[PDB]
């Protein structure tokens, strides 16, 4: 049973644009805000529904998750901006990410790609930059006590500036999981490493599918078997060595997300101790 509180807004202030795409618990929206956040007079948002199909019980479920996002203030994770419980249908809004997911965003920088909008594919400096993005935020989610246990490219997202974070998550995917789940379906902050390797390798190769050739059998098999993804053409050494640490066997083995952070630091952008979980206080 979920009660309104102070993040609730008003049905009225949310005008709805356009439609993004499916979301868990309905279709998620682009829409302008009015008054949402203090000093900005109209917010670009995602606005994410339940759909009319739906139960009674799963509505209050999608409020429940709007009531556990209330308490994350990280820049590298997408942020909860307000709430619409009052009525039908149910609303959760987001903060827009204008370039959307990641995955779709690599695709476009191909250069057969049909939508290209005239810009490089990622240098060395910008995947540094990502990778470090994707590992505060997941280093946050950790320091929440949360598992992501879904972490892959379509599921991170880019910004206006181009800042990568997480997305949604958790509050099969075989060639993104780990070896330990494949196998006793352990999911830990050490898997979501596995899955953060295979990431970079999915910025590498310009999100290319992973294990491609081989069917889910296959992979399942093959990662189980110790296997582990191939590096892309002209990968940069230092995002391979990052790949490396991700993949290995024993889960005790690979880096802690802070740590991952922690090795890329004095090469990332100079607003990146302004905004990040690893400078903050809250990292103690
Ligand atoms: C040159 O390329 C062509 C131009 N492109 C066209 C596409 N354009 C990009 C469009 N875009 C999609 C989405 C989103 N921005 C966005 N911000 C925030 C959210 C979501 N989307 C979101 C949410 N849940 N779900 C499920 C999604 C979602 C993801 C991918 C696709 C659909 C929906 C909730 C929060 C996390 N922005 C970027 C510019």
């Amino acid at each position: 049973v979920y009660v309104p509180d102070e993040w609730e807004v008003s049905r009225e202030k949310i005008t709805l644009l356009r439609e993004l795409g499916q979301g868990s618990f309905g279709m998620v929206y682009e829409g302008n805000a009015r008054d949402i956040i203090k000093g900005e007079a109209e917010t670009r948002v995602a606005v994410k529904t339940v759909n009319e199909s739906a139960s009674l019980r799963e509505r209050i479920e999608f409020l429940n998750e709007a009531s556990v996002m209330k308490g994350f203030t990280c820049h590298h994770v997408v942020r909860l901006l307000g709430v619409v419980s009052k009525g039908q249908p149910t609303l959760v809004v987001m903060e827009l990410m204008a370039h959307g997911d990641l995955k779709s965003y690599l695709r476009s920088l191909r250069p057969e790609a049909e939508n290209n909008p005239g810009r490089p594919p990622p240098t060395l400096q910008e995947m540094i930059q990502m990778a470090a993005e994707i590992a505060d935020g997941m280093a946050y989610l950790n320091a929440k006590k949360f598992v992501h246990r879904n972490l892959a490219a379509r599921n991170c997202m880019v910004a206006h500036d181009f800042t990568v974070k997480i997305g949604d998550f958790g509050m099969l995917p075989v060639r993104w999981m780990a070896p330990e789940s494949l196998k006793d379906g352990v999911f830990t902050t050490s898997s979501d490493m596995w899955s953060f390797g295979v990431v970079l390798w999915e910025i590498t190769s310009l999100a290319e599918q992973p294990y491609q050739g081989l069917s889910n059998e296959q992979v399942l098999k093959f990662v189980m078997d110790g296997g582990y993804l191939d590096q892309p053409d002209n990968c940069p050494e230092r995002v391979t060595d990052l790949m490396r640490m991700c993949w290995q066997f024993n889960p005790k083995m690979r880096p802690t997300f802070l740590e991952i952070v922690n090795l890329l630091k004095d090469d990332l952008h100079p607003s990146f101790p302004e905004v990040s979980f690893f400078h903050s206080e809250e990292n103690k």
